[PDB]
């Protein structure tokens, strides 16, 4: 699916970001990848949201309580993926700020804790997408 894919795109950046290289380290006291991911989340929550508005265009007809919890469920679930995506750039604007305050001193353990925080905020992120997938999977049923 489109969503998919724009989902991926992010998703394949942020394993880049996770490794910490040089290039990144430079790219995180810049501007640069929060706006980068900015630009990708946002694209991904854009395809979702059409994405959604065309399956509602071939529905099994049932119950209107069941359609109208099963819709409330998608939308909760959505809006868990797009406050995973801004929880980890939230996570790379705090870096930002940490860094700049040890006013030129070594960063090495700063990015070790960094490195764990992220793994954890990707793993959330990756359990939510396969639920709105599942959940996207039997919207239409
Ligand atoms: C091909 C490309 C661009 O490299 C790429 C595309 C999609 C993903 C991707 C990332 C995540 Cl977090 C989740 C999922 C969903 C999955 N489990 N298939 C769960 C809904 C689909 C897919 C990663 C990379």
């Amino acid at each position: 699916q489109r969503w998919e894919l724009a989902l991926g795109r992010f998703w394949d950046y942020l394993r880049w970001v996770q490794t910490l290289s040089e290039q990144v380290q430079e790219e995180l006291l810049s501007s640069q990848v929060t706006q980068e991911l900015r630009a990708l989340m946002d694209e991904t929550m854009k395809e979702l949201k059409a994405y959604k508005s065309e399956l509602e265009e071939q529905l099994t007809p049932v119950a209107e309580e069941t359609r109208a919890r099963l819709s409330k469920e998608l939308q909760a679930a959505q809006a868990r993926l797009g406050a995973d995506m801004e929880d980890v750039r939230g996570r790379l604007v705090q870096y930002r700020g940490e860094v700049q305050a040890m006013l030129g001193q070594s960063t090495e353990e700063l990015r070790v804790r960094l490195a764990s925080h992220l793994r954890k905020l990707r793993k959330r992120l990756l359990r939510d997408a396969d639920d709105l997938q599942k959940r996207l999977a039997v919207y239409q049923a």
